[PDB]
């Protein structure tokens, strides 16, 4: 288990919303947004609807968007993951809905820790997750191909679907 040899999102592991353990491989072939959430975030609503949005219009080309919710950022995800998964339900949410995990520092889930230092995955001033909402862009071959900072709306992504389906 040393995540900084790992050359593939499949090669992890990561519990879903309801404790079961998902396994990501079972994206190779698929394009997939990748996204730290959050609850009473002040985009959470911008965030989830268009994540909804690019979710219904896209699943049929391939795109699968896993959300991680997260609370090391302004303490703005506190509900159990049983209350998060009915909050995100409201939302009519239908892609993935993960554990609440964390993201940064050395508890850090391997799968973030091994994202934040791709080439493409790495951010300006550190490559640490500054704040909810932070997308990964990843290709069918579970390679990060872009990642998108918490003030892009979802919707900056779609542009960049296409060249990846």
């Amino acid at each position: 288990d040393d995540w900084r040899c790992a050359r593939s999102m499949h090669e992890f592991s990561l519990k879903d919303i309801d404790g079961h353990m998902v396994n990501l491989d079972k994206y190779r072939g698929f394009v997939v947004i990748l996204t730290n959430v959050a609850s009473q975030c002040g985009k959470t609503e911008v965030n989830y609807t268009q994540l909804v949005d690019l979710h219904a219009r896209y699943a049929e080309c391939g795109l699968r968007i896993l959300a991680v919710p997260c609370n090391q950022f302004g303490k703005q995800e506190p509900g159990s993951n049983e209350e998060i998964k009915e909050f995100a339900a409201g939302y009519n949410v239908k892609f993935d809905m993960f554990s609440k995990a964390c993201v940064n520092g050395d508890d850090a889930h391997p799968l973030f820790k091994w994202m934040k230092i791709q080439p493409k995955g790495k951010g300006i001033l550190g490559n640490a997750i500054k704040w909810n909402f932070t997308k990964f862009l990843i290709d069918k071959n579970g390679c990060v191909v872009k990642r998108y900072g918490p003030m892009e709306e979802p919707l900056v992504i779609e542009k960049d679907l296409p060249h990846y389906f």
